[PDB]
């Protein structure tokens, strides 16, 4: 099988397990109201704001995504609701049919 | 008073908004089992690596410093016992005194 080197294999396990200790450690801060000065020693004044861009940018691609799907789907219910009407229009009685015109002058 | 133009007024409010709602939305997803997926959402796999190398690097500073402040205790307890011992054995009673060289021979 596709195998690796015991200096890779450990190379990774470390970057593995300095990442849960991360987490672990931000999940803990959490907990006990001291994330704020944790993040200020983990993250340089920059890389803060990029993290506050980059949540404002995943913000605008999901609305600019939902906005577009609201929008296809308006058109499809659009033009379901046409093709809906059509039909029942010609499968409505005729006594029905024969009265809407009536009303239409 | 030293004061700022609207223009940086509203980009550091802004910049201080977006930061708080990352801080916000990673405690959410904290309570919601939905931290990694976030965090990998919000962080190139470099970004994260470097993470916890900043993580392995804190806990370095720290044990040093640790045991820096262990060692400099230890020298000066050992000092301040040699010194205590002196003063105790010069204000200690000739009868005690006298006794301890007989045991040295």
């Amino acid at each position: 099988m596709a195998q690796q080197s015991p200096y890779s294999a450990a190379m990774a396990e470390q970057r593995h397990q300095e990442w849960l200790r991360f987490v672990d450690l931000l999940k803990n801060a959490y907990q006990n109201d001291l994330h704020l000065p944790l993040l200020n020693l983990m993250l340089t004044p920059d890389e803060r704001e990029a993290l506050g861009t980059r949540v404002r940018i995943i913000e605008e691609l999901l609305r600019g995504e939902m906005s577009q799907r609201e929008l296809k789907n308006e058109l499809g219910a659009g033009i379901a609701t046409i093709t809906r009407g059509s039909n029942s229009l010609k499968a409505a009685p005729v006594e029905l049919r024969q009265w809407l015109e009536e009303v239409l002058l």
